């Protein structure tokens, strides 16, 4: 069976070996260092692939999983957050999922500021934060909406949608259902405003850079992982690509940690089952 | 004003370029195509998402609004009868609700076959219909409601509720008022049936695909899509969800078609109005 135990086994032999061969050397050139003087990583050992980095002092990288190009990055630190809205308005980001949990963000512990649910002043840019819809995912997880508007003096005010799962389960990992409705609910909000900035004639749509869905759970690289891996399965242009395909490509162009509990791989291996795409490459 | 002449430019201005992307090229991947062989749609330029269809040879699509979860289709072709009463008993269909008008089915030259108001064999299901209850609209607008009981061999017997308008013409809206009424009404049938169900401990209860209200008109795109958002506009989950997200998703999830008449997209603004519910997406 190409879903069975020895297939699984294989897709686990070659994703452990990548991700060793792309763990952090110190002072890694592969790798963004910080420039710094500030703390860069949120965690010391989850790294921002260099060539693939949008801004210096972010961790966050462009990700492009066959044809689905989206940001994956870290929750950004509370010095950050200036850098973040500034790449978020020049991104004129269609779509900010963000998969942490409100209590994970309530616990002061975990330096996740509360960014995106209040208005604010960073620096030289002003966020005015207001609530729209809520949709149900699945398993009583709930998807709370936001816009954004970030302002900046000289700057084009740019307002972008958030989809935020609120109760993220600390303790469990999220179906592949609710990943699904999930992938479906970010997608269709990013394509509403891709389209409203098309309708204007916006710049943003010729440039492979811009118009592209930001997500970020806490490291960026489990919860951000299964919800890009099942958004790059939602699009109609990604017809063939492989399980291994997808995974070695977050994980080329971000870290070797993307996807980084059995669980989650397992969303990915039963929604690829569900569409009979391939787990393995020839 | 949010409701004034400017903001409905640009609410149709937005409606338009999602439009034109959303076109099917000849052969378009975005939309499935005819498996040989027998006609799948009833008109060559309105075609069935194929991300989102329901099954491989009917021009039907899973399309949810907000919350709010339905299926939307065009009056299916003689030759797909007994795959529609199979998509009918399969989703344990809490109301179907037909706004094809008695006059376009009774025109012979529309190939619209009378699938519903007398019992008939299609392949191997049975049919029986009961004329129920009728129920007044408003403007003189008629709901004439039956039971489709659909019968197969070694299938469980399924009966599904009808509501038929049989005096919304064609490539016309009914008032926002009639709407209303006709909304309440599908959604309080569906919402009996629904309980029937889940009293029984029917499986389908938890299934994402199943328990839909099922909708069609003739082509599925005009009188089907001004009901879809009414009802969407009478769930209590979607408070904030725009005009713009409505037909947006209507859109993206069926075809760029959805919501077909300037008069079909008036309604949906005077309800939405009505409601204090933003036209248009920051
Ligand atoms: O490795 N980590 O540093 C890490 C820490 C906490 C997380 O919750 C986590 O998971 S993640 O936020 O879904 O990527 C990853
Ligand atoms: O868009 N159309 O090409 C179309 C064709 C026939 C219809 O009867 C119609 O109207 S509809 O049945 O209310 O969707 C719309």
């Amino acid at each position: 069976s190409p879903y069975g135990p020895e297939a699984r086994a294989e897709l686990s032999s070659r994703l452990t070996t990548l991700r060793n061969t792309l763990a952090p050397a110190t002072n890694d050139p592969r790798y963004l260092q910080a420039c710094g003087g500030e703390k860069l990583n949120r965690f010391r050992d989850i790294q921002c692939r260099r060539q693939t980095a949008v801004r210096a002092d972010l961790n966050a990288n462009y990700i492009q999983v066959g044809n689905t190009r989206t940001i994956a990055c870290q929750y950004p630190l509370q010095s950050q957050l200036e850098s973040h809205f500034r790449m978020l308005a020049e991104n004129r980001t269609p779509v900010l999922a963000v998969l942490a949990s409100s209590s994970e963000i309530a616990n002061q512990r975990f330096g996740m500021p509360d960014y995106f649910r209040q208005s604010g002043t960073y620096g030289s840019i002003t966020v005015e934060s207001k609530m729209t819809q809520q949709v149900g995912l699945g398993d009583g997880i709930m998807a709370d909406m936001y816009t954004l508007t970030i302002r900046e003096a000289g700057q084009k005010t740019i307002s972008v949608p958030v989809v935020h799962v609120g109760n993220w389960p600390d303790f469990t990992a999220v179906s592949s259902e609710v990943t699904k409705a999930l992938a479906s609910l970010v997608d269709q909000t990013a394509e509403t405003k891709r389209n409203m900035y098309e309708s204007k004639g916006s710049s943003a749509v010729a440039d492979d850079s811009k118009l592209r869905p930001v997500i970020h759970c806490r490291a960026g690289v489990g919860r951000t992982a299964q919800l890009i891996g099942a958004m790059c399965m939602n699009d109609s242009r990604n017809s063939q690509l492989s399980v291994e395909d997808m995974v070695s490509q977050m994980r080329v162009q971000r870290n070797g940690i993307m996807v980084q509990k059995d669980e989650q791989l397992d969303v990915l291996i039963k929604l690829a089952e569900g569409q009979g795409r391939p787990l393995l490459n020839s």
